[PDB]
This record gives C-alpha cells, structure tokens and sequence, in this order.
C-alpha cells in the first residue's frame, strides 16, 4: 500500500503517508478530512485510511480511532466504491501518465467520468480537451485506453465489461477527432477565451446542435476575430474544412452532422456572396 504512493511522483510521497498515518491513529481530526488534505483524488484518500487501518490494528492503537477509520471507510465505499475500483484497477497506468499527485488526481477524475459516467462522445471529447487539448492530449487518450484494459483484466473491474469494451472504441473515435481539432491551431496561426483550443471546444459543441443554422457560424466568426471579408470567407471554409473530418461518431447523430455541414457551407457560400 505504501510502495503504491509512488505513483504520486511526490518525493516526500512515504513521509507523508507516514506522517497522517500518525495523524490518523491520533485521533483528533476527521479521518476523511485529514486524508483529503494529504492527498488529491478519493483513491489515494481510501488507500490512506486502508493503510492506517492495517498500522493502528498491528500497532495496537485506540479502538476508538480505529472505528473512526473502518466507518470512514465504509462511507467512502457506500458512496464512491465504484470511482475507488477504477482508481485502484488503474494505479499503474496513471502513475505512469501523471508526473505529480495533481495530475494523478486529474487522470483518475477524467477517467472516472468516462468510465462511470454516461457521456456522449462529444462531452467526452470536450472532457478530454479542457483538461489535456493544450498539453499532452494524444498521450492522456493513449494513457486512458491503457487504463480500461487494466480496468477490465481486474478481477473486479469498476463497471461491466461490455461498457470497458464499448469506452475503448469510442476513446478512438475521440483520438481521431482530437487529431482533425489540431488544424484549429494552423486555422488560428493563418487567420490570426477564443484561441485555437477555444475553437476546437466551439466545434465540438457545434458537433451536438440539432438546432444549427448558417447564423451560429457567422457568430463564430465574430467570436473569433474573422470580421473582413477575406478573413470570414478563410474562417468558414477552414472550419466547414474540419468539421467535415471530425469522425461522424462525435456527432448527436448522422442526421445532425449533415445540418451542420450544409449549415456550415451555406454560411461559407452566404459570405462568398458578400464578395
Ligand atoms: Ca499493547
Ligand atoms: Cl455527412
Ligand atoms: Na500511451
């Protein structure tokens, strides 16, 4: 329990597990609270109090502070078991992803909401952008799908198989988008918070409007600085361009990719026009 820590990348990662261990079999404090304060992210929270729990039996600590960590523990299993198995089946992928307690918090978050959570392909790929577009997004897919297969080889793993299965060909699909998205960045560079990742979140919610019209492109434009002619005409092109190679998958449906691609040209045909 204590070697798994490491994974923190924290170099003081074994004193301060140590160290609340003490804190814990003290008992002062609020084992929940005093585990949160040491540690990011509700696993390394439960290994903690798991930890303690093994010291203060062996070490003969007070009952009462032991009762205190068993009870602890088991309103973390009650209300977020299946988030603690994920954290738990997954440690060495995201100990080999994360470089800092934060990041290994911030993995197991991102990983929690798609495994555990019903996300479109869209939300997830918006997910993936706000936390990684501006860093490493390709190794955090990459890491992620790593992880679900560590997840499903568990003897336990934290949701059903069919759905791990399921989440490793839609995590794909969110690898290809996130790789189309990067000519948002030359799009931005050509043209000249509404930067080149801004842009690509604007897309991916683009992707899931039933409602669009030719109008929603024209308020992208402004949004994005393109209000000259030339420059409205190069912004649509450029972003009817990417949307049109954006994997169908990350749209609502098929039926919403074609509005939005014959919106996108009528506003980029509508600006022509203007010319
Ligand atoms: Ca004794
Ligand atoms: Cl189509
Ligand atoms: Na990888």
């Amino acid at each position: 329990l204590a070697e798994l820590f490491s994974h923190t990348h924290d170099p003081d990662a074994q004193a301060k597990l140590e160290a609340l261990t003490a804190e814990l079999l003290r008992g002062r404090g609020a084992p929940m609270q005093l585990a949160a304060q040491a540690f990011p992210g509700v696993t390394q929270q439960y290994l903690a109090l798991q930890h303690a729990l093994q010291r203060g039996e062996h070490e003969d600590a007070a009952p009462h502070a032991l009762e205190a960590l068993r009870d602890a523990l088991a309103d973390l299993e009650l209300a977020h078991g299946p988030e603690i198995r994920a954290g738990i089946n997954t440690l060495p992928t995201a100990g080999a992803f994360a470089r800092s307690a934060d990041e290994l918090a911030g993995f197991q978050h991102a990983y929690r909401d798609i495994a555990l959570g019903q996300l479109s392909l869209a939300r997830t790929l918006d997910l993936v952008l706000e936390r990684y577009g501006n860093d490493d997004i390709h190794g955090a897919l990459g890491a992620l799908i790593q992880a679900l297969g560590h997840d499903l080889a568990a003897a336990t793993p934290s949701t059903d198989g069919v759905r791990l299965q399921v989440l490793a060909s839609d995590l794909y699909q969110v690898e290809v988008a996130a790789t189309v998205l990067e000519e948002c960045n030359a799009l931005k560079q050509r043209l000249g918070c509404a930067d080149a990742q801004g842009l690509m979140r604007d897309l991916v919610g683009i992707s899931e409007d039933k409602w669009i019209a030719p109008a929603r492109f024209e308020k992208l434009a402004e949004r994005h600085g393109a209000n000259a002619l030339s420059e409205r005409i190069a912004f649509l092109g450029g972003v009817r361009q990417i949307l049109k190679d954006l994997p169908t998958q990350i749209y609502a449906d098929m039926d919403v990719r074609a509005t939005v691609l014959a919106a996108a040209q009528d506003a980029l045909d509508n600006a022509i026009a203007m010319e």
